[PDB]
């Protein structure tokens, strides 16, 4: 009896004084860009790149927040499949994985649209 798919409770209170407190710089950041709008990114890779937001929010492979922006020409690192867990739609190479921090917003909107 009682089937099971996901628990976690204690979890619940683990993310909330110490994944909020010291997590508050990067969560004011992930909270604050919004999805599906073009943004630049900053990198070790190459240079400066131009993509639009597809996801925002935790991951699995990594701790803290993440960005997903995609980009026209192959400047990507992964495929948006990381580890078995999707974010975005995607080839390879085209949808990188940045931060917030890392993350720069140039078109988003003036209210909502």
């Amino acid at each position: 009896g009682s089937s099971g798919s996901s628990g976690n409770e204690e979890l619940r209170a683990q993310q909330e004084a110490e994944a909020a407190q010291r997590l508050s710089e990067e969560k004011a950041q992930a909270s604050a860009i919004s999805v599906g709008s073009r943004c630049e990114v900053r990198a070790p890779d190459h240079s400066l790149r131009r993509g639009t937001v597809m996801y925002v929010g935790l991951t699995d492979f990594k701790p803290g927040y993440w960005v997903g922006v995609r980009y026209d020409e192959p400047l990507g690192k992964n495929d948006g499949s990381v580890n078995g867990k999707r974010y975005f739609e995607c080839q390879a190479k085209y949808g990188a994985f940045v931060k917030p921090s890392a993350v720069t917003v140039g078109d988003s909107g003036p209210s909502s649209g």
